[PDB]
């Protein structure tokens, strides 16, 4: 049998797992610290690719062999990012056939790197170890020809003692990598496979008497006031007979030091145990992260090891850090970079951390492996709390109790091991609050003993596992946590008392344009008892930077390397892009995830409430601004003093306000910089309505022409000349002074491109008729109707699916033209994705304008984070470069937009509001492209102008919808806007008057008997150029007896019936809302 | 002159079968005008219960609608005032 | 003598002599008689076995008057039960 | 057996917490006093009158029974009967 098939050999020849002291991070400074006896072994070292280990040449090991030939790669690194083999990416398949614990030997992609290295003479004095922070997935070593050992885990370090087979002067390191082990089992996380030696590598030399290990532990009073120390010191004796000095020193986040020990002792293998007491000691929080120190020495022998003081407690299924009600707002993130695969650098790790912290996050997920030992030094420094997680997944073996590797007894050292060597490293780490056990790997008894033993190890950190909670409550867990669970769930979790806080490890899958309904999620988070959180999946979209035939850049995804099987685009998942740059659904993260609430008590009243843990509100910078029709016209700084968990009263002097829609804004900002951040830096905001517009209703009294034809219908109005087609029924053309404003017709159009959301429901299949709805009609009738000030053009269509849509179009003499659709359903159409109109203009128009949410793209259920104001930007900087193109650019709740070729502005103005987008391409050139480099070059640009799209879902994208009230249920709906075509912007606020009155008749029977029921009859005639919605309501002897939703296009009549029961002898009054009244008599 | 109200709608997120939904609805009229409205409660896209109300300037009216009825699963509450809810029945 | 990591009664020293060779422990289990064989009182009952021998630690307090001192175990237990222990000690 | 001042700093409306550190206890009833008076004199009042009090019980007592011993004699006659304890009799 093979090492490397064999499940009960974990590892040989490797040292035990202790806690990190290589690098050490000064919390003074912010530098790394070595040894003074320290040799890198990163740089070039000569390496041989082979497609097996089969296929490696003989005595590659030895000193004698010529490598002369060899190609030189660079350590750290993944060799499929160097030009070696190929990067596979599977969700849950394994990329080999499925039979543990067997791997192939015809493809199993190998690695031999070999290095001279020259050790000093002076460190043979001492011992010396070899230390290689990371390999994936399995290693040989050999050194000086010798076989020293091998290891198994690819996310935990590996040291060797080499002292007596190493020497002075020349030595050789020869190391063989595999890609595939039975430890490949283990390690099926929904992520790229890749190979290598990908981490850190070096030499170092202790005394012969040394400090093998260190655990440091704190606890706190019952007031969280005074604390103690609880100190565990273990030696290790290799060959020293004298006695040495230990002595241990605290130095203070001020700078002070006391020494705690200092004693004599004897060289012996022991563990020596310390308690001591500290008065009002500063306590570490990820808002406030003050880092004390040990300094350790013994003999020549000196380490040092950052901790803090705070405490993480259940209180009656309540979860408390320092004695506060602890919200978890988080995310998962995955270790990985577009150029360098899991050989991430420091700069990078900063990088993700300001970010993360620039947003409102305070909590990160490392899934589903340990992550280098520097990412837990800097969530140390920085502040961020941390749920670090084994790396233990086995998704595509079967959950099933007999098939599981969780109950199968040849498996019951490897999830042991993983689970110790994640413990033994990290455990000093204040930022460390859960230990989680690994992800999808089933639930048995392999787990449960795991979990016993962590426990008894450390009892200042929770445990959690969503593989044994999603199969009901488990004994050796302390956290209830479920992956992507709806609403009703959390809802009946709060509804009994409970022991257990509820966290959700996995919610709001970010695949493509998505993140919907989180602020629904947080509104009942913070409303209902045993909620305390949860970790968005996830942060950064895995795509691999690579260049096509032409040379433009694209992010790769699964199949763009010839690797199958493969699954897609699964692995793009992300809230921000390879490179680190923010998608659109990053703002809705930061507005919900704030800790600051601003409620409005009157006008000019306002209650801020801190949700802080331990800041006060008088750190921040308030500011308050007005904004009239969208413009500053009033700014003014404050300070407020309020505590965690006060609310405090703020008084606004408000101005004398005319005719104009006016908008409140308070924000709170950084008073000065910050590690993470500059003065300046928005924490919190939150805007009001002050007071709506007063619309305007002008009468036009200049005239209209109208002239006809075999195809087309031709109206005149100031300068502009409309064309509408007879065969067709649309409006084909606009002339501006001689000049065509349109490059295609306007249309009605019901589709939007789908996102992976969309597709994951199975959206384009369910809801196909609306597409074709977009692209087929039939024009049934088409008449216009002239009067003195203005033209009426009505189309009548019915679609695919057998629904009807009406067009009206009025032209007055002002060149205004009033533009109106209803929609009427048919009795057994499905949901509807969009309504509104779509038509094309010329490449000149690049510049918009716009009043409403901004400046970013919204969607009905991702909006908070829209800002109302007037913005301006370039066409091409309208849409998002989505990593698969997808539904983009769309702005939320306008007032107005203007397109500008320099000279002439295309307005459009809502009645009282639309939703827009504006593309340099077609619909037809998104849905067919699957890589941003393919998105064709277009001479027009595309506008939409909509009453409502439906919601962007994303509770999951397999199977979840949007939410009922973010749909377009099939019933009839009706819409309106105003166009101009002009040298300048109008009013929005300023429209054409128009009559707004139904003509109605009421009938029924004057006299029927008791026991019989009464037909009350109702016409509506609607002869004005805009769609009616009304609400028909019948009262009987002044009491509200029925009500029905009337929609009724132009130049159209309906009839109602309500039938009335239960009238008794006598003489009954009926009437209506709509001025209609009658006697009836009960013979 | 401005002719819109500011309106709030709310209720409890989960129910049990068997229980009554109380809807509550706040209208406040800060035009110079007295408005006459026609609050209309939709269940599911159907018309379910209407209330006249005629509200003087500067004041603030409250009405809460009572839904009876409604079985296991998730349910849409809305108006014809622009307010949208889901609710739960355990 | 309590210990913080197991939340056990560990020893008890009478003028220096210990009385303990192991921990008192709660115990759930009895060694089937015939008729427990007969009605496959091992099987259905399996969980109370494993009870009697693992459990977790999930809080542990103390609290001190002038003449008593308190010691408090919370535990869960295989099967999902849980079992509180409670020392006081007296002058 | 413990008396303390303090002050407390609390606007109109305003709940504030306060903190007292508690003595060891033995078998006793024990019962805490927090009130508030005036710091100095008033037209109508003089320094030291107390506007506000309230009282808790912090720890029940503890019970003893004790076992008696000692004995006790009885005599009857016509109409009475008289019962005898050490210098006691009913
Ligand atoms: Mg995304």
């Amino acid at each position: 049998p093979y090492e490397w098939e064999n499940p009960q050999l974990v590892s040989e020849g490797t040292e035990k797992s202790h806690a990190s002291f290589i690098p050490y991070l000064d919390p003074f400074s912010g530098e790394w610290e070595y040894p003074e006896e320290f040799i890198s072994l990163n740089g070039n070292w000569r390496f041989l690719f082979a497609k097996n280990p089969f296929e490696v040449p003989e005595d590659f090991f030895s000193e004698k062999f010529d490598d002369s030939n060899w190609d030189e790669i660079e350590v750290p690194s993944n060799w499929e990012m160097k030009g070696y083999g190929k990067p596979i990416y599977t969700n849950v398949v394994y990329p080999f056939e499925p039979n543990p614990p067997f791997v192939p030997k015809d493809d199993n992609p190998t690695g031999v790197y070999r290095r001279w290295i020259e050790i000093p003479e002076d460190w043979f004095k001492k011992e010396i170890f070899l230390h290689f922070e990371g390999v994936r997935s399995f290693f040989y070593l050999w050194v000086n020809g010798k076989k020293i050992g091998f290891s198994k885990d690819s996310c935990t370090p590996a040291e060797f003692r080499l002292t007596d087979v190493l020497r002075p002067g020349k030595n050789l390191i020869t190391v063989e990598v595999l890609k595939w082990s039975d430890g490949s089992y283990l390690e099926d996380q929904d992520m790229w496979w890749f190979a290598g030696i990908y981490r850190d590598v070096y030499l170092y030399a202790l005394p012969k008497f040394h400090i093998r290990d260190v655990f440091v532990r704190t606890d706190l009073d019952e007031n969280y006031r005074n604390g103690k120390i609880f100190l565990d010191v273990e030696m290790r004796n290799l060959g020293e007979e004298e006695e040495k000095d230990l002595e241990v020193t605290l130095i203070t986040p001020d700078g002070d030091e006391k020494t705690l020990v200092k004693e004599t002792v004897k060289p012996e293998d022991r563990v020596l145990s310390f308690a001591f007491d500290v008065k009002d000691p500063k306590k570490w929080s990820a808002e406030t992260p003050h880092l004390y120190v040990l300094k350790l020495k013994l003999g020549e022998d000196e380490k040092k090891v950052n901790f803090g003081f705070r405490k993480i407690e259940i209180k009656d299924g309540t979860l408390l850090f320092n004695g506060k009600p602890l919200y978890i707002k988080g995310v998962n993130r995955h270790e990985f970079d577009p150029d360098r695969g899991h050989a991430v650098t420091v700069e990078r790790m900063i990088q993700d951390i300001k970010l993360m912290k620039q947003h409102n996050i305070n909590t990160v997920r490392t899934s589903h492996y340990p992550n280098q030992t520097k990412w837990y030094d800097l969530c140390d420094y920085f502040g961020l709390y941390v749920i670090d997680e084994a790396n233990i997944e086995s998704h595509g073996i079967d959950w099933d109790p007999e098939v599981t590797l969780a109950n199968r007894w040849e498996w019951e050292k490897a999830h042991f091991d993983r689970i110790k060597r994640m413990v033994e490293r990290d455990k000093n780490h204040p930022s460390i609050i859960f230990w989680s056990l690994g992800n999808e790997a089933g639930d048995g008894v392999n787990f449960e003993k795991a979990a016993l033993w962590i426990k008894k190890r450390d009892n200042t950190r929770l445990i959690h596992y969503e593989g044994t909670t999603r199969r009901g409550e488990s004994y050796y867990v302390d956290v209830f946590s479920l992956m992507y669970p709806k609403m009703d769930i959390l809802l009946e979790y709060a509804s009994k008392k409970r022991e257990k806080p509820f966290i959700m490890c996995e919610y709001a899958h970010a695949m493509g344009n998505s993140v919907g309904n989180l602020k629904d999620y947080w509104d009942v988070i913070e409303k209902y008892p045993y909620l305390h959180g949860g970790c968005i999946w996830d942060w950064v979209d895995q795509g691999i930077r690579k260049k096509d035939e032409n040379g433009r850049e694209f992010w790769a995804y699964g199949g763009d390397f010839g690797d199958t099987p493969n699954d897609g685009n699964f692995c793009i998942n992300g809230v921000v892009l390879p490179d680190r740059t923010p998608e659109p659904e990053l703002y809705e993260v930061k507005k919900v995830y704030q800790n600051v609430k601003i409620r409005q008590v009157s006008k000019d009243t306002y209650e801020v409430e801190n949700r802080y843990l331990f800041t006060n509100l008088e750190m921040f910078d308030g500011a308050w601004k007005i904004r009239k029709d969208g413009e500053v016209i009033e700014e003014k700084t404050f300070k407020i003093f309020a505590e965690p968990g006060e609310k405090r009263l703020l008084k606004i002097p408000l101005p004398e306000m005319d005719d104009s829609e006016y908008f409140l804004e308070i924000s709170f900002s950084l008073s000065e910089d910050t590690p993470w951040a500059e003065k300046g830096h928005v924490v919190a905001w939150e805007q009001f309505l002050l007071k709506a517009p007063a619309f305007e209703k002008k009468s036009i009294s200049d005239g209209v022409s109208l002239r006809e034809d075999g195809k087309h219908l031709t109206v005149e109005a100031k300068d502009t000349v409309y064309v509408f087609s007879k065969l067709t029924g649309l409006l084909e053309q606009i002339l501006h002074r001689r000049k065509k404003i349109l490059k295609s017709p306007v249309v009605p159009n019901f589709w939007r491109v789908p996102t992976d959301n969309d597709i994951g429901n199975r959206m384009p299949q369910r809801l196909a008729i609306w597409k074709r709805a977009s692209k087929e009609r039939k024009l049934f009738k088409m008449h216009w109707k002239k009067e003195e000030n203005r033209v009426s053009v009505h189309s009548v269509f019915q679609l695919p699916g057998n629904s009807w849509v009406y067009t009206t179009y009025t032209v007055f003499g002002n060149g205004d033209v009033l533009v109106d659709l209803s929609l009427i359903p048919a009795e057994d159409v499905p949901e509807i994705p969009r309504i509104g109109f779509q038509f094309t203009v010329p490449e000149e128009f690049g510049t918009v304008e716009w009043y409403g949410r901004g400046p970013h793209e919204t969607y009905w259920d991702r909006k908070e984070s829209g800002l109302f104001a007037r913005y301006r930007k370039a066409v091409g900087e309208m849409m998002h470069r989505y990593v698969r193109p997808q539904e983009t650019g769309n702005r939320s709740d306008v007032r107005w937009f203007a397109l500008s070729d320099g000279e002439t502005k295309l307005f459009v103005s809502g009645m009282p509001q639309i939703d827009f987008s504006v593309w340099p391409f077609s619909m037809e050139d998104l849905e067919r492209v699957q890589h941003i480099s393919e998105l064709p070059e277009r001479d027009f640009v595309t506008v939409n102008v909509d009453f409502r799209q439906m919601g962007l879902g994303g509770d999951d994208s397999w199977g979840a919808m949007p939410h009922l009230e973010y749909r377009l249920l099939p019933k009839p709906y009706r819409f309106s806007f105003r166009m101009r075509i002009s040298e300048e912007i109008p009013s929005w606020r300023v429209l054409a008057a128009i009559p707004e009155t139904l003509h109605v008749e009421m009938s029924s029977e004057d006299v029927i008997r008791e026991g019989d029921t009464l037909r009350v009859k109702f016409s509506l005639l609607n002869d004005t150029p805009l769609s009616k919605e009304k609400q028909v309501v019948l009262f009987v002897d002044g009491n509200e007896y029925s009500v029905r939703r009337v929609v009724i296009p132009p130049f159209k009549k309906e009839e109602l019936v309500f039938k009335v029961e239960g009238l008794k002898k006598g003489e009954h009054l009926i009437h209506t809302n709509l001025n209609t009244r009658k006697t009836i008599y009960v013979r």
